[PDB]
């Protein structure tokens, strides 16, 4: 079963947007959100990928309790949140903790439920709304396939 | 100067939605919101007010910290969200501290950065975005002038 | 189907232990637990019970999110936690939020996961482990069937 | 060996000064401090008493962990905070949780180390620095035979 | 006297539990964990120490208030909370911060109250409860001496 | 306009007084403070300076919401808390997060009201007030042009 570790940058709750220097390791505020929402899920990167847009492929992690930002995170994933911002393609590897047999049950996209799965596009379509220049479209929710593909792709990149 | 209490039910920061029930004066959870967002200022309703949809007048509270629900806030008004949901005519008034020269800087709408007014209208515009058969529209910002008629207004039905 | 409102006392992650003195409606503090434990629920009491120790009929609420002590929420059960202590009987109803389509796929005991249903266990049955002359037996989770019979009875005691 | 409920209307960390307006117990905001400081314990009033200035009676409780406003606490006092404000005297009774094994050890204003001690005065001597027309001067540490009595004299004014 | 750096992994008050991939430094999430228990005291390992099992040796850190994981703090030891688990030996070195003269009232294990001990015991007993092929047993606290033998071997392994 | 990427060590709120060992990069707790004070603002150093002590030159930063410690701010100045204490010159320099027009409004030190910087002012004048060997004296705030430079003089010390 496919699996990797994501350093969650972000926690569930956070309006604060941080990010990582990926030549430093350092965590980053890249801002204060514009919009008065909150991350939906702890949110960050898988290590050692190059994504379709040549920045880290991004991730986020279900948790019963959010980490801290910078925190290392052994994850599986089970869909994506395909999308497209005014920096292209911008996709979101949706994952859960990796040997943890609480989350056996959720295995591919159809095990999430559809409340989570609209809050968390929610979040996407919506968080850049007051940032002139910005946008996303092309929101779509695909299956563990796919986001294993990206994944695997993404990590042939990065060594490529 | 207009002055009046408010009753905070939810601190800046919260996706939980509080409410009180008017007649035992306790708080309750009205629901978990739908979307990933979080109150943008703390928020409640002014004490002894029927406002133009025979509930309390709402109010949002600018503060440097959230307090807890339930509290009680002097504050003076500096102008008024107003906007119409499924329910009819459902305004939220602008205010600051009473009696707080922190604030004296702040006496109208054109007193608060254009940016907490869009992330303020942007909540209310989003946050039923989830809940089918609710909306909100005729978002609009106005004048302290028609907070305090309005103000003015829902303490005499409140009387009568 | 059944629904009442639970006046919550202790939000999950606490190990203050909050009390309300009935006859006054005011929170107290019972005390610190004596355990590095924390209510693995929002905890509180079914208001207008009395239950088969004399004392008012307790609950437990899965949330999304925590709510703060005094807060009323409107549930309805899916199970029962029975069990007895040094005073008797001393049965946890479980609850969701009534009214609430997210947790329509929980209604019965079977619908909660073994990991959470043990963990709740494990908190009742170790959580007095070092008050002495303090003890829990006769752990033993039920149905809706049995929490619902057992909220009615309780009901008529209160009026009777 | 005395014993008292105090109401805590100010955890220990805040900089939110929280007061009750005593007619309807309503918690109240009183100011966010003008300066950097956070209360150094849990603090609030005994219930019952008419204090020396015609308030109630001022109580700081040691605690392992905080409480929230409103909450009520059964407390045994080991000595006092003697102290004179703007509104004349203003004194604050040193308190430990009634009833609590783990306070056995602190009986009198002895028992409570003198960096504590001193934190708290310093607490007291400054918060209201910034604040023109308010100062505190005879800032005296008492043992808990002083506090007992004055808790015991606005108890007598309270009912007389 | 003795002193060292420990690097505390989690904060008191934690369940989801900490760990350092001590190749890279980063701090990960080894688990929530399965009981609804926290960790009573900040925890982390010593820097530059082999223990008794091949892995760094196991600190519990006394504080005021706790610090955020990868958080460095210069402690001295009082005692040793010996114990044994699945992997063997797996001993905790109870300390408090060095050259802190609040805590130089605490010199050895007897310095500390029963009450935090047994909490402590009682946490690392019951912890692994729920989850299978865990235990701990031969749960024994011992003195500042015997720690401080175990820490000073412990360095000699690491260099060794 | 001149900026640069502080380093922030403690949040706004924290009694907790945190360092970075600028040879490892490593946050380390300094202490826990003696007073009963938290921090202003969010507090660092500029990273890549030497300031007039021999040490990094250390920077307020004015923010929405703090961020945690390590976490890396790009910030522009504003102006200066030139300071003087136990070990000689020990300056701050008042920052906002550059690059974002929500502080665009914040060009020089007559930007920011008289209470926040007597607030920042009274903390670094009384946080080591029960610290004995420690004071600060010459407390003045100074103007933008003075705090660039000192920033540039810093970052030419270090490069020499
Ligand atoms: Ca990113
Ligand atoms: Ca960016
Ligand atoms: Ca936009
Ligand atoms: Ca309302
Ligand atoms: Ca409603
Ligand atoms: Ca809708
Ligand atoms: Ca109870
Ligand atoms: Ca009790
Ligand atoms: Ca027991
Ligand atoms: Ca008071
Ligand atoms: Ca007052
Ligand atoms: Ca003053
Ligand atoms: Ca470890
Ligand atoms: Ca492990
Ligand atoms: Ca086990
Ligand atoms: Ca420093
Ligand atoms: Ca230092
Ligand atoms: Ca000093």
């Amino acid at each position: 079963a496919m699996q990797f570790d994501v350093t969650i940058e972000i926690p569930k709750g956070q309006r604060n947007k941080y990010e990582v220097d990926h030549e430093t390791g350092r965590v980053r505020l890249d801002r204060y959100l514009y919009t008065p929402m909150a991350y939906p899920t702890d949110y960050g990167f898988i290590e050692d990928t190059l994504g379709d847009d040549g920045d880290p492929l991004d991730a986020l992690v279900l948790l019963p309790q959010p980490v801290f930002p910078g925190v290392l995170v052994a994850a599986r994933p089970v869909g994506m949140f395909r999308m497209v911002d005014e920096h292209g393609g911008d996709d979101k590897v949706l994952c859960v903790p990796a040997g943890d047999p609480r989350w056996d049950h959720v295995q591919d996209i159809g095990d999430v439920p559809a409340f989570e799965l609209d809050a968390i596009k929610h979040f996407f379509v919506h968080y850049k709304d007051l940032e002139p220049g910005k946008f996303v479209k092309a929101a779509d929710w695909v299956d563990r396939a796919e986001a294993e593909a990206e994944v695997q792709r993404s990590v042939e990149r990065f060594k490529a």
